[PDB]
């Protein structure tokens, strides 16, 4: 009866579902081998499925199209378009650019999907919240406290701010990529790129992990509620793959809820089957999580009132959505689309799209620089991968409407290649890096702007040679100020075979005021300080 | 250069767990096109596009080339007593077509072509302008007594004079249409083939017809509309089973404005599907909502439609594979039926929550379902099985009846198993159940009819088909539907295309044969939707 009732023809054609092939024949080794390029050098930009990347995707009915000659070239020569040239510079041999071509003309291999079931059997409750001390044990400064990435030993070091020295080095998944604090002050939540979450107790007679759980087989975003009444409720994380976002119980890392975030695009409106997820940010307007969909360009409002029925808020942004943070006020969220070139303006209060702000090539803000215009009023500003200017945007509509999501003025520094812009409330100058400038100069130093003499030109502070630290790129990264504004620190991302350091200025004179060294300190990156990274001081 | 080294390091995706599909045996283009047609013809239907479908062990490469060529040309030729058929002992397929499918499930799934909004804009056609529309109905026609009928095959419905029992006018519209539904504004008739084409028709101009179209997706079964006060033919929205997703239009245009895509996590085992097909959706009165069935994740969406251009979707989780259902007596609870999981769901619409799983018997199939008030139960919502010849009498009052709310109160008995719809309506004191899908003849031509003051006593078998003197073919009776004033309930006796079909009017009052409906146009009788009882929920 069943059997007849679901017994008729599907509505589906066989004539237009394809088979797919037709691909040059290539051995387990051969394709093993390409496959093993495609994910150490190529996936980073055109993703697992191979759409990841402007232009044309990877997929072979574009491939097979070209055929194996056009591919071979544009491998061996790359185009000026951000496709790098991998024969010119010499980093693959012609042996392996043709299976690279080869590989490309085949259907893309699967990685394994990753759910609740194998969510749960990562899941470790370390110490129980019973266990777990009703007072700080210790006498650590914990709010100017620094969680400073040790990126290639798959590491964190615990770094006191006055004292300068490594508290206490953890054990964390592998190149972890931000650190994050609750709500509370109490736990520090960091994420590697391999997904792996680690919830840290800084009131244990010393700073220990509680908890630890892995979302995904890649990620780069955690985040904890910041909605009054919800301290420590709630951490949520996004995944590169799979194309999801788990939210868990924010005392033990128990998995909840599970959102998939493959979906249509915000331009052309069609499916995409990879859309990554970026940047995530907590509301203060709303019991909501803002989440970032890369490629299909969504800005998801998460409203965490209710978990066990999840209601979702998708505001179309633009294509290519990254990093961002607050405004002064923190009420909307300034992320951007980088390879759109623009700044997308998430009202977090009416929960809408306030604007679309066009801005230089590739912007690449991390969270900011807020600060008051002696002529615009208060902006929000960001630097650029693609070229050497800095985007002032305009964010008061109430008591400056004129300039309000408007890239009211600009400014220069060294060049392209820059990462991070940073200030604070406190201080009256503007830091900017440009780590990956080609310029082994330029990159090994930070600009400095007056906030008090805009119209003046950047002073250049020599991160890398105060370090005194040898060979090796030396590559400088992320300014991040102390609780107090009167320190910035720098990351002098050395190899990890090579000695790295971390450079503190006296904001008040921009003069050399520390540096830490440590045979441990393995390839600093980001340093994120408590007091700041919590209550967004930026 | 800058950018090229910022995003030039390795992924943290390990080569050696992303793995090639192959170990497949292997097979021509001419075999494996021939598998394919097959499939499509009879596989998908239950195990979807890309084989994950069904109940128990999905039918992709890992799994089917764990259990083998051989293993796999058993179960096909036998089946097996949990749903799946045999297809070699019945002499459906040869066993050189087994062999191929044994082959054929052992490939990669061939992948059918997605559906964006560039393709449903091309397909988007206005064939007369809002502003060229009448602005009063031009025909002096009793359009709430008017039933749009599906002549299935045919690749048309028809629109039937409730009163002169006559054809009034037939149209052209995809093939097999599934189901109509009717604008709030009682003006409007929309109806969706499986083909996911939509058509919109106009009752009002002199010789009602259709003003636009739009193809939603490759296979689709439901649309719906906007039924929330002041929002009147302001928005439609349509389900498809390929791809995974719903579509919101123009509610007088049909004007593509948003897609999304029902792709996700499961409600069960909170695993990601890749293909969660749309089942039924019904409008919220509560507030301006859709609610959507997600069948294979089980999920109900609540899709607010007071701003589309800025989605808000509540995702309520149910039972695994949601179907159809309708509203209680008060139009506040979405009773729905996840047929395999055996169970109804039961979705309050206001305080948008699950407010229960009710256990009922095997494979429930309500469609709309039947309300009415229980002399001992008070109010509650009826359905009958394609899996036993049981019907569930469920309470539906929970304010003044807490006792009763959502508890399967009692049932009854009708001729069997292969039920597809139950009726009645607030008029009427009968209830009606057919068995379409029944495997005896006799029971799947005739209709049981219960007394509602009543209940004890054992149903009368009403012989429609026979009633039609139709002679040969299977002609099978399916879905009950009164009329405007509910003094008398249609069936539709579906024979073959080949075949005569008619359409039987029984008198809700004594149970009499009342008029048969015969068309040589008449192919395929399926649905039928009077226009006020669509449009008003009255069931
Ligand atoms: C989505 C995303 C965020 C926003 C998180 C948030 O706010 O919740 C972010 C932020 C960050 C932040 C946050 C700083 C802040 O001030 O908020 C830091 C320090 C950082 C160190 C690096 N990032 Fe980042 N980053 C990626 C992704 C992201 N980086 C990439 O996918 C990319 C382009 C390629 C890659 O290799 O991963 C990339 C390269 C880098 C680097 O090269 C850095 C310097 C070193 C590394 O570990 O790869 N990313
Ligand atoms: C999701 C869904 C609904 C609810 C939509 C809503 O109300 O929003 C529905 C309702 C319906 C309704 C609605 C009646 C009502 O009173 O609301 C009818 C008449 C109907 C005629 C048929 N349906 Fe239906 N039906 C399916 C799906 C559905 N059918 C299938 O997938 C299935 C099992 C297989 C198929 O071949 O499509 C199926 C078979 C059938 C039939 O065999 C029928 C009798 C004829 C046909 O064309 O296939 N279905
Ligand atoms: C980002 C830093 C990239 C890396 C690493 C690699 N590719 Fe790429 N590729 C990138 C972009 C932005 C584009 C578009 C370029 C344009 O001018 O349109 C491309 C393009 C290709 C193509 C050509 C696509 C086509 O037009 O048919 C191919 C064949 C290609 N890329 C291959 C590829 C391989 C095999 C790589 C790793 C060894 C690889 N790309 C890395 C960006 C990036
Ligand atoms: C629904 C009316 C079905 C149709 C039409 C077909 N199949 Fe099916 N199949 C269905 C169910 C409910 C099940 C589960 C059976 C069980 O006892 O668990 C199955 C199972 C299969 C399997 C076996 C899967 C396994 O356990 O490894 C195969 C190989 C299979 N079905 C094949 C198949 C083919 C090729 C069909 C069309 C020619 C086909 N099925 C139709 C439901 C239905």
């Amino acid at each position: 009866a069943a059997e007849q009732y679901q017994g008729a023809a599907s509505a589906v054609d066989p004539a237009h579902v394809v088979r797919t092939n037709g691909a040059p024949d290539m051995s387990e080794s051969e394709f093993n081998e390409a496959k093993q390029i495609y994910f150490q050098r190529c996936a980073g930009c055109h993703g697992v499925l191979r759409k990841g990347a402007t232009g044309k995707p990877l997929t072979p009915d574009i491939t097979q199209q070209r055929g194996q000659q056009y591919l071979e070239a544009l491998i061996t020569y790359g185009t000026p378009l951000g496709m790098p040239n991998w024969g010119s510079s010499g980093e693959l041999s012609k042996e392996q650019i043709t299976l690279m071509a080869k590989y490309i003309q085949h259907t893309p291999p699967q990685p394994p999907e990753w759910g609740m079931p194998e969510m749960r059997e990562s899941w470790k409750v370390l110490v129980k919240p019973e266990d777990r001390p009703k007072k700080q044990l210790n006498d650590l400064d914990l709010p100017n406290l620094f969680s400073v990435t040790l990126r290639d030993a798959g590491q964190i070091a615990l770094v006191d701010g006055d004292s300068k020295k490594i508290v206490k080095v953890i054990d964390t998944g592998y190149a972890v990529h931000i650190s994050r604090m609750s709500a509370s002050g109490r736990y520090l939540l960091v994420i590697g790129r391999d997904a792996r979450i680690d919830m840290i107790d800084l009131w244990a007679k010393e700073p220990t992990k509680v908890a630890e759980i892995k979302i995904g087989i890649e990620a780069r975003s955690v985040e904890s509620s910041k909605f009054k009444g919800y301290e420590d409720r709630y951490t949520i994380a996004g995944a590169y793959w799979p194309p999801q976002f788990a939210i868990m119980d924010g005392e033990t890392l128990e998995p909840k809820q599970i959102v998939s975030t493959r979906g249509m695009t915000v331009d052309t409106q069609t499916y995409h089957p990879e859309p990554r997820v970026a940047a995530i940010i907590a509301s203060h307007e709303h019991p909501e999580f803002i989440v970032n969909v890369k490629e299909t360009g969504k800005v998801l409002l998460v409203n965490y009132k209710d978990i066990d029925n999840l209601t979702v808020t998708s505001i179309g942004a633009a294509p290519f959505l990254h990093d961002g943070g607050w405004d002064s006020s923190h009420r909307y969220f300034m992320t951007a689309a980088n390879n759109s070139n623009k700044v997308a303006v998430i009202d977090s209060k009416d929960r809408r799209l306030s604007a679309l702000v066009d801005v230089g090539k590739t912007p690449h803000p991390g969270r900011g620089a807020n600060f008051v215009h002696p002529k615009y009023g208060p902006v929000w500003s960001t630097s650029h991968l693609g070229d050497g200017s800095i985007s002032l945007i305009g964010t008061d509509p109430k008591n400056h409407p004129q300039y309000a999501w408007k890239k009211v003025a600009e400014l220069q520094g060294q060049g392209g290649g820059s990462l991070f812009i940073k200030t604070h409330p406190k201080s009256s100058h503007l830091y900017v890096d440009t780590t990956f400038n080609p310029d082994a100069r330029i990159s090994q130093s930070v600009a400095v702007f007056d906030l008090k003499n805009l119209d003046a030109k950047y002073q250049v502070l020599p991160i890398a040679e105060w370090a005194d630290l040898g060979e090796g790129a030396k590559r400088v990264v992320q300014p991040e100020y102390n609780k107090r504004g009167d320190e910035v620190w720098f990351s002098v991302w050395n190899g990890k075979n090579d000695s790295s350091a971390l450079v503190v200025v006296d904001d008040k004179t921009l003069k050399l005021k520390a540096v830490v060294k440590d045979p441990r300190l393995i390839t600093p990156t980001g340093k994120f300080n408590v007091y700041n990274t919590q209550h967004d001081v930026y």
